[PDB]
């Protein structure tokens, strides 16, 4: 029993993470094969952040610009070029511990975990969730830049996540790994906001399933809705509008626990129109939306990695 | 910025998990040089477990009832021991991926990393602390046992729980790598219930100091109190009693924000006495008491491991 933010274990994606300094900039890299993956930003200087003109920047420097250490290793880089906004350089080693792995683009809702580095070395993992709006909650200082988020399937490492850059609400935004932005967002000084944010429905409910597998009931009812009154009454309160491919991915929870999405609706609008009068759900008094219906199978059921 | 629930990074220990099997009963092990600890219940069968005898249980078996994989690789034993309630079974392989490590008994307050396991594989990381009352919420399902909570210091591992048994309540008890339980708790299916819980005094104060740090100021306010009107309204909400030892752990927080111990008291009075009415901090409507002083200065300052 029991129910907790449970971030992947990180050993395979700690072997990958070095060091990359450019100038007086120093950030992290990601080491896949022979190839180092960074943020295109360490190039720039202060000077240049305003408005960068990468392509500039990148054709006055040379592979000794650049230093790469993957602890007390120093890696030889022998090649660079920019894909979109990420940096990648070519080195002289395969690093031996490269996982299997693959480069995925998530989309808003998924949950991902973070390895937060600084100076090329691990400082702590934990969970988040890509919100709607493309922004990450996450905790990031300087030096951070080059940390990445990932998932891990079977024996694989899905990496979906690379930081770039914090916004003035406190919030993230990053790339994928193959340097597009999630979001609006551009690496550059400019002014820039986060749209504004929505509740993440189908998280909700699957929590709600996690808390009734735990023990915790006494929001539960008789009544139930069906998919357009519960959507009219969400849109009211910021949450994400409920598509029949959600009902069905609650599928395997609405089985285990033996009671209907339809029903567990029903519990959901009460609570937001009712709120939660000084009781909690799973230790928490707000409703939380960071766990996919994936996450509440995988810690209520077991699963594990090899 | 930012505040999330970090774990520390778990390469390091992952590499040290193991699968133990004697009989019909799969658990986990940890593999250190050339020893596995692990619970010493695995050797009991469903006949043994309401009044077991570990010595007459331990003496009726040999080493080859003792199944130790590693992967795909099987470990010889050589020799096994009881030490309290951990098993301990010598093996012909000294494990390559020893870390440098340490056994540490921690106290109440103090918090720590779980790698949670299924058949000697990783399954997930979550941070936890040990409650007043020596037992953790954790999230733990069958063939968890033997999985291990740890710290890091640096470039060492500090382990300091070893997982045990779950308590009808929903929570979680188990002991240090010596095998003493932590709390009033042994290893048999008696009756046996955790005492009361208390909110611990002292984190809940680091956690208003990070939320300060991190902009979150409404509750703050112009007045003071000392430590016995304090501990008088504490002692009222079932919080633990603050000490002049807790005022001096204290004092990085308070040196950065330039808000004295006593100040941020006198705002947690305030909290207690009139609730949070419907506000947040940090993202929570619950006042968060999981985060020692050094959980926030290692988040809030980035403090890293090698
Ligand atoms: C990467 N190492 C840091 C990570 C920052 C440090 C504090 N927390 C973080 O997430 N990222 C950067 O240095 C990026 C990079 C230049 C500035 N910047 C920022 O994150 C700034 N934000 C910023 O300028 N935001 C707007 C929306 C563009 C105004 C900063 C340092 C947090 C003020 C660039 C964006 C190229
Ligand atoms: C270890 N693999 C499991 C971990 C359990 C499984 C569910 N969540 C957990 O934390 N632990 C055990 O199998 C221990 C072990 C025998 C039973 N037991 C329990 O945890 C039971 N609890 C129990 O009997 N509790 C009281 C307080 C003693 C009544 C169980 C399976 C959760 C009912 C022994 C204690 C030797």
């Amino acid at each position: 029993s029991g129910f907790r933010k449970m971030a992947f274990p990180s050993g395979k994606v700690e072997g990958c993470m070095v060091q990359v300094t450019c100038g007086t900039t120093t950030l992290n890299g990601l080491w896949l094969d022979d190839v180092v993956y960074c943020p295109r930003h360490v190039i720039c200087t202060s000077e240049d952040m305003l408005n960068p003109n990468y392509e500039d920047l990148l054709i006055r420097k040379s592979n000794h610009n650049f230093l790469v250490q993957a602890g007390n290793v120093q890696l030889r880089v022998i090649g660079h070029s920019m894909q979109n906004c990420v940096l990648k350089l070519k080195v002289d080693t395969a690093n031996p511990k490269t996982p299997k792995y693959k480069f995925v683009r998530i989309q808003p809702g998924q949950t991902f975990s973070v390895l937060a580095c600084y100076n090329g070395s691990p400082s702590g993992v934990y969970q988040c969730a890509m919100r709607p709006n493309f922004t990450i909650k996450g905790s990031f200082l300087n030096g951070s830049c080059g940390s990445v988020g990932f998932n891990i399937d079977y024996d694989c490492v899905s990496f979906c996540y690379m930081h770039h850059m914090e916004l003035p609400t406190g919030v993230h935004a990053g790339t994928d790994l193959e340097g597009n932005f999630y979001g609006p967002f551009v690496d550059r000084q400019t002014a820039q906001a986060a749209g504004t944010d929505t509740t993440i429905t189908v998280n909700v409910l699957a929590w709600l399933y996690a808390a009734v597998i735990n023990g915790d009931r006494w929001f539960l009812n008789r009544f139930t809705t069906t998919l357009n009154d519960f959507n009219l009454v969400a849109m009211k309160y910021n949450y994400e509008p409920l598509t029949q491919d959600h009902v069905d991915i609650l599928g395997p929870l609405s089985a285990q626990t033996g009671i209907a999405v339809l029903d567990m609706c029903a519990s959901l609008k009460e609570l937001l129109q009712n709120g939660m009068n000084g009781r909690t759900i799973l230790g928490s008094a707000l409703l939380e939306d960071e766990f996919t219906p994936f996450d509440v199978v995988r810690q209520c059921s077991g699963v594990t990695f090899q």
